[PDB]
């Protein structure tokens, strides 16, 4: 039957769900290591050891313990990202949507949900797999990984709480995708591994690291990059955290064995609710417990890799929203509420540019300011908003992501670089916070092609061109269809650096994305920081 | 006669020279002070010893010995500026348009030229003050100065070459103006000094000193402010380049005497054949010789002074050109031609920049690069041309001189500010250097009034306003006469265009890059 299949570890018996007025398999809920509980949290995966009988993969797993949200209550913005499901630390489990007639081996596409290394799911919405994978033609994956402490307490030097395990969780999965895929209809030599902030992040932290590059084909990151500022910490900033969530739960500070004997005791809310508390300072789009350069996962710096070409050399396509920022800003900067218009006045864009970049000196903290401020009309609470705005999603998101995307293409061997700006005509926040970090998720995994969900014509097909860009790009490492009639996605190279805009307004090309700021952020900055 | 005048240490006879189809009177190279030369070389000016006869005051005086431009024999528009008289150290003169019939005790304006301190003269042609003199019916007076080595050579401590002594020579210049003006038919209660670039800083410098304030009344600061980079150097910095300069001449230099004595024996020339070889960095918009913060002349730091309002509290009315640094690109950097549209490379930019801020270390010189260039069209060689032109500009005139004006007018009693931007019809200079350093003066000095000039009449309607501002402001304190040209404020920063349209009246005169170079860089390069 299509619905049951033999995997090398247990039988697996999916479930038929329509999709568009037809049908396609899923399989749900199917494990691909041991549940990381007990004396086994805070350490690498464990696989799954076999099962006898039919393993029911009818329905979504556990979502992992996390941080819920909320700030705004019942605010369907807000709560779509939150965990759809009961939140437990067995939670290790992916799932696959098989288009119907399966076939019979063809492109697979792996995908790592974000959520600042801190929170996420596979299960919400928004990553329900059928339309992308019924409209495409490709096998759709979905892991899950563990997030904040459980996935990356890191006590380096320790082989209990080593850190970026989170990661291992996602290497283990790509591993299961490698073993198993082929009795899906799957072709493991052809997978792509596509992910949204920290899954865009992971994605290239596994084009750098060493045991995940023969894992997958190709790579697609979404918002997210493996240099971003926020998505990752020296190993001695990786301890000193760790041992003040020890110190935050009274918890004996020892010897590693001690701080990490007291952690796994403690039940999992009550390490949530003071994982922000091991912060160094008061900051947006910054999260406690993520991935240790330890020089295992990361054999070295991710620059001098980058500078080395020391990564997988394969094709990427990756890109950025417009207002990476406002999310953020509305979270945690004064001045800003989802319920006005948020025009920001002198006073609170210096609260904010403070909060936005934590690490910076006063001298830095000028040249930020200098660099965002029109001094001829200071005072205008539009410009000093979208300021704010552009420096929060500058410096975390576009420029790391620029930076990240000029290294690769230097050894890499096709870059495809996007800009979406695209504006949702059923966005439920407000116009100010523009094109949110995540809003094109939705058009990614076609969720404009299910009339009931009011996106206008022009949404279906713009929904509809970017799936295909992205399952052809999986296919054959390119997202333009060979002799086409359609405007052509250029290769993004070091001299030209051409990139393409990603709305309903007809295909457009552009050149150097936001050099400007860029060369504030990734050469200016870092330099009048380093002299100090 | 009108032409025979008496003045305090003896008389004077001047002539009458014909003006615009009119007459009025000049009497010029009226000594002030005694021969600078020999044993006085270097030393503070002495007062003019008083004299029997009548002192032929119908032509007008030597120049004071100063580098001369050759970069283009025979150009006028470099050649105008050099000196148009015989060079002497014996050059500490002044000359005086008196209108005609003598008024009885009206308005006097004393001008004070500009050349970096190191060059200069009062008899050029665009400083022929007796088309203002009549126009406005104002007494002028254009003083002189002596310049280079001659004027500043600074080895503080001693007496034999104390420092600012060519400011000493303009300050003698006013005293004498003070005491004697009231004979030419000028009140000397009512006297405003005025220059433009070295010499708009030194307006800005007696408003500071306290042995200044009392001799003016008020102020007019054209292309230059006193705490200007090019202005002035510490006690220290001046005695390292009077020390390098006898380095460089084989000088003994075991103490400021043998140094000094040493630096008197050599003739004119050969202290500025060597002149430049003192300046701490290989640049542009930099001079060996200037004044001296000495704790003498200048109390404490000019900062220090502006910040707590120590200097003389009147009126002010000073602005800038648009394009103040192009002269000094098209010198000394490469890329820039007098006979092409100078269209600069990335790499020859890169070049541009170190020379423009020979202070700045790396990080500086980086920052100031990202703040002028256009990275999505960094090859385009306009805007990397204008860049420059921009920095240069910015750096040296406009901004010390924004600086300047928003703490003068914190306790000044009323400030009036401009921007000039128009080029002259027939300037003989290129296109790309717009309104060039220096090239407001002719229509300050009303040159577009006399048809051989060839000018358009929208100028001579420019020179008319602009010479009425001028006077209306000498005369009042206040360039108006009941649009209007506002006053500046630190609440609305309001100043004028100054131009052939309507006039037009806007805010904030470079505020971003000048809080680049007034804010960022310095707490920058302080920190690194
Ligand atoms: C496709 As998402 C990586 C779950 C967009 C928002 O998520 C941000 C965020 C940013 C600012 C405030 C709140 C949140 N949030 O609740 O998730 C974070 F943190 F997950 F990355
Ligand atoms: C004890 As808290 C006021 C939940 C520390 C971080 O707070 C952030 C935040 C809160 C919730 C989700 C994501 C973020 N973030 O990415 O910064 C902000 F924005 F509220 F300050
Ligand atoms: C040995 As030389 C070539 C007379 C040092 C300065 O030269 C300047 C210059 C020359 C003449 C007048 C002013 C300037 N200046 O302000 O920099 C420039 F531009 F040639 F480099
Ligand atoms: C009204 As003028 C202050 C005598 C014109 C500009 O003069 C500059 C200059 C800049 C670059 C090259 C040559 C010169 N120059 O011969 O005067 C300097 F140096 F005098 F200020
Ligand atoms: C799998 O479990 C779900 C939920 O309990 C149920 O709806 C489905 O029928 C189960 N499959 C079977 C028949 O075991
Ligand atoms: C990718 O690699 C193939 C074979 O090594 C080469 O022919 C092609 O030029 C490369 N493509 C790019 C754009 O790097
Ligand atoms: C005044 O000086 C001029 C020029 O030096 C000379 O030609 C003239 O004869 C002199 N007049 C008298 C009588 O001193
Ligand atoms: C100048 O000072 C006088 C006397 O105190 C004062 O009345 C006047 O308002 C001041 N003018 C300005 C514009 O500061």
């Amino acid at each position: 039957s299509e619905l049951l299949v033999n995997t090398k570890s247990g039988k697996v018996m999916g479930t038929r769900v329509p999709v568009l007025s037809s049908h396609i398999s899923a399989f749900l809920g199917i494990p691909f290591a041991e549940p990381p509980v007990g004396n086994m949290r805070f350490r690498r995966p464990e696989p799954k050891k076999p099962w006898s009988g039919v393993w029911n993969a009818s329905t979504y797993p556990n979502n992992c313990q996390q941080y819920v949200d909320e700030q705004f209550p019942g605010f369907s913005g807000s709560e779509m990202w939150n965990p759809n499901r009961e939140m437990s630390e067995d939670c290790l489990y992916l799932n696959i949507w098989v288009p119907s007639p399966r076939p019979k081996s063809t492109t697979v596409m792996v995908w790592i949900y974000g959520g600042g290394f801190y929170s996420g799911s596979s299960t919400l919405d928004v990553y329900n797999g059928k339309y992308l994978a019924y409209t495409e033609e490709v096998v759709l994956v979905s892991l899950s990984y563990r997030v904040g402490a459980f996935g990356f307490l890191a006590l380096h030097g320790s082989q209990e709480a080593p850190g970026n395990v989170g990661l291992l969780d996602q290497r283990m999965a790509l591993q299961w995708v490698h073993d198993n895929i082929q009795f899906f209809g799957g072709d493991p030599k052809t997978v792509t591994i596509f992910g949204e902030s920290a899954g865009g992040a992971s994605v290239g932290m596994h084009i750098l690291s060493p045991g995940s590059r023969d894992l997958f084909r190709r790579a697609i990151l979404q918002s997210g990059s493996p240099n971003c500022p926020w998505a990752s910490v020296s190993v001695a900033e990786g301890r000193r955290r760790a041992v003040e969530l020890g110190r935050n739960l009274n918890c004996n500070l020892n010897s590693d064995e001690e701080l990490i004997h007291c952690l796994r005791e403690k039940k999992p809310q009550e390490l949530i609710d003071v994982e922000w508390n091991v912060l160094p300072f008061d900051s947006i789009f910054r999260f406690s417990f993520v991935p240790v350069i330890d020089g295992e996962f990361f054999p070295t710096s991710l620059e001098s890799m980058l500078n080395s070409g020391n990564f997988k050399k394969t094709q990427i396509l990756l890109g950025v929203n417009k207002d990476e920022g406002s999310f953020f800003l509305l979270y945690g900067a004064p001045g800003f509420s989802k319920d006005s218009e948020s025009k920001i006045s002198r006073e609170d864009f210096m609260s904010g540019v403070k909060l936005s970049v934590p690490h910076a000196n006063d001298l830095g903290l000028d040249a930020v300011t200098l660099q965002y401020t029109d001094w001829m009309d200071d005072n205008n609470g539009i410009k000093n908003r979208d300021g704010l705005d552009d420096i929060v999603g500058d410096h975390n998101v576009i420029c790391p992501l620029m930076h990240f995307v000029n290294k690769y293409t230097k050894f890499g061997n096709g870059t495809y670089l996007y800009f979406f700006n695209h504006r949702a005509s059923n966005l439920v926040w407000p116009e100010w916070m523009g094109v949110i970090h995540g809003y094109e998720i939705e058009f990614v995994f076609g969720l404009p092609l299910v009339k009931e969900l009011n996106y206008t014509a022009e949404e279906e097909a713009l929904s509809r061109r970017i799936m295909h860009y992205w399952a052809t790009f999986a296919k054959t490492g390119n997202p333009n269809e060979p002799h086409s009639q359609e405007s052509k996605w250029p290769l993004f190279t070091t001299k030209e650096q051409k990139f393409i805009d990603l709305n309903t307004e007809p295909m457009k090309v552009h050149q150097r994305l936001r050099v400007q700021m860029c060369v504030f952020w990734n050469q200016f900055l870092p330099k009048l920081l380093n002299a100090t």
